[PDB]
């Protein structure tokens, strides 16, 4: 036991209603839209390949020239009511937005620097615009915020010096404005997720970390901060020096998921994960053949694998300059919304189940334990494994779509062969299962 001042304050998983509502929407959107969209990914007729919200890097543009991007930021397509009717239609219940990128422009109105829309052609309050449209669609918002702004010449990577240590905490003390006006002028935020948090400065600044979870809990009653934001004692992230989760949900699983077999032990806690379309691409990059881009299968998937394992997932979409999405985008919301609009029962308010894993896919167990089998592997045997805890029975099976019945064999003491159903469903399917305890 290493004793710490800044380490974790939760044990175990937060059972208010707020963190319920968390976890019980499962599905969000990840909004990423900056000056990055502008060049999208191009730069003096140099296409890079690197993330394109990172193209300030990749390109070494100086930051106020980086900045004077704001000359061109003119959305003109952008409507924050259709932008919540998409994320509806897709069955997100909830949508993360970046306010503000490492790059440093706010997409709302700081009054704590001039890098913000106000100072741009198009003048409106993007983020308040948005969180009125999707709040009214029943959407809840959650706010992405950079820690290390490239745009803040207070900022430090590391603090080397006397005088690096007072920029710095003037730095902090600009982060807190900026948190605070963001907690006061949009107070129906659910959550802050930050990131730039990875560099010395804020390692050696673990009680910064603690303030900021602290002075945002105060500010909004049952808010979610993620475990990215929060560096302990020792400059230990994510998990304390103790192994003990900090903020509110591990938030580390991005582009990638836990084992299904040999990672359950994130059951443990509240964990949302992230992910691309592309590969690597979570601001507009123009060429996204540079790239493989999943499919709405291999999103879905995804998708009910985290929920299979008690996480959340949440879909990337990287708005165009002109304020719409690409038709790639609007494909997969549609296409997801599709699949989530017949088979969703299986995943909003899911959890996972407690069986061994099986190939045909996963499942997943829902409020009235319900145990839904969500198969995205069809056995050429046309039968379903089912391997029950002990103790656990299977009574039924139910086609979820038509409520049909469905052919439950034991083949040994622990097992049984759910049937395939009659006709090929021709796409990733639910069956729900009626299971008795002894
Ligand atoms: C490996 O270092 C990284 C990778 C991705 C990021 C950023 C991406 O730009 C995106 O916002 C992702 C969610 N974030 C962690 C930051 C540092």
């Amino acid at each position: 036991e290493i004793p710490l001042k800044y380490g974790a304050t939760n044990e175990g998983k937060r059972q208010d209603p707020a963190m319920q509502k968390f976890r019980d929407n499962r599905l969000g959107a990840f909004i990423h839209w900056g000056l990055y969209a502008i060049p999208g990914g191009e730069w003096n007729g140099k296409v890079y390949g690197g993330a394109a919200e990172w193209l300030k890097s990749w390109a070494k543009v100086p930051a106020d020239e980086w900045l004077k991007l704001m000359d061109q930021w003119n959305p003109t397509k952008f409507d924050a009511k259709k932008w919540a009717k998409m994320a509806k239609e897709m069955g997100t219940k909830y949508v993360k937005i970046t306010t503000k990128h490492h790059e440093g422009f706010c997409l709302w109105p700081s009054k704590y620097t001039k890098y913000t829309v106000a100072n741009t052609p198009y003048k409106r309050d993007i983020l308040g615009e948005l969180v009125k449209a999707y709040n009214d669609e029943g959407i809840d918002v959650h706010f992405y915020f950079s820690v290390m702004d490239w745009s803040n010449p207070d900022y430090r990577y590391d603090i080397k010096s006397k005088e690096d240590s007072i920029a710095f905490s003037r730095f902090l003390e600009f982060t807190d404005n900026q948190l605070k006006e963001l907690a006061t002028r949009y107070p129906t935020v659910k959550d802050f997720w930050f990131d730039g948090t990875w560099d010395a400065s804020v390692k050696k600044n673990g009680w910064w970390t603690a303030h900021a979870e602290q002075m945002l809990k105060e500010l909004v009653p049952g808010v979610a901060i993620n475990s990215r934001l929060r560096a302990d004692d020792k400059g230990k992230r994510h998990f304390d020096s103790n192994g003990r989760l900090m903020g509110d949900y591990e938030s580390g699983y991005e582009r990638r998921l836990p084992d299904p077999v040999k990672d359950l032990k994130v059951t443990q806690w509240d964990w949302e994960a992230c992910m691309t379309i592309p590969e690597n691409q979570w601001g507009y990059h123009k060429d996204w053949s540079l790239s493989y881009v999943k499919t709405p299968i291999e999103v879905i998937d995804r998708i009910v694998h985290a929920v299979s394992m008690g996480g959340n997932m949440v879909v990337n979409f990287g708005p165009q300059a002109d304020g719409d999405f690409r038709p790639e985008e609007k494909a997969m919301a549609t296409a997801i919304g599709k699949w989530m609009n017949r088979y969703g029962k299986a995943v909003y308010a899911c959890d996972y189940a407690g069986f061994e894993k099986q190939d045909w896919g996963y499942y997943t167990r829902g409020k009235n334990d319900e145990v839904y089998m969500v198969v995205f592997n069809q056995p050429y045997s046309e039968r379903l494994i089912v391997k029950t805890p002990k103790g656990i029975t299977v009574e039924k099976a139910t086609l979820l779509t038509t409520g049909e019945d469905i052919t439950v064999v034991e083949t040994t003491r622990n097992e049984y062969n759910v049937s395939v159903p009659k006709k090929n469903p021709g796409e990733p399917y639910v069956i729900q299962l009626k299971v008795r305890a002894a």
